[PDB]
């Protein structure tokens, strides 16, 4: 079991940098067929704040419907 | 392919949370069946350190096999 937690949290760390890499090379990618990433950013960033609106109102859908039932 | 590349970089930003909440369920998980979490860390650590002395050592041996070929 030690071995077994262990080698799961040390391939979870591992998929971690690998996946943080990929994001590096996707904006490199990009800025290499054009986009700009700066803009690009400030899109990501304005996306966050808008699904968090969007998470907010479902919030409150969903709890009406919880509030009337079938 | 705006569309598509903000997509995935969204997606691994997302996917990167959701391993760093992994590790942390991993270790309370392991808290929970009597591991010493601190332990844990230090032997992580410990591994980390072993693993590269061996990259370094491995590289020296792939070094001597290129220095002579079949």
């Amino acid at each position: 079991q030690l071995k077994s937690i262990v080698e799961r949290i040390e391939r979870l760390e591992e998929e971690k940098k690998t996946i943080a890499d990929d994001i590096k090379e996707v904006y490199a990618e990009a800025k290499g067929n054009g986009y700009d990433v700066k803009v690009m950013r400030k899109v990501i960033a304005m996306r966050k704040r808008d699904a968090n609106e969007r998470a907010e109102e479902e919030a409150i859908l969903d709890l009406y419907m919880q509030a009337v039932g079938e």
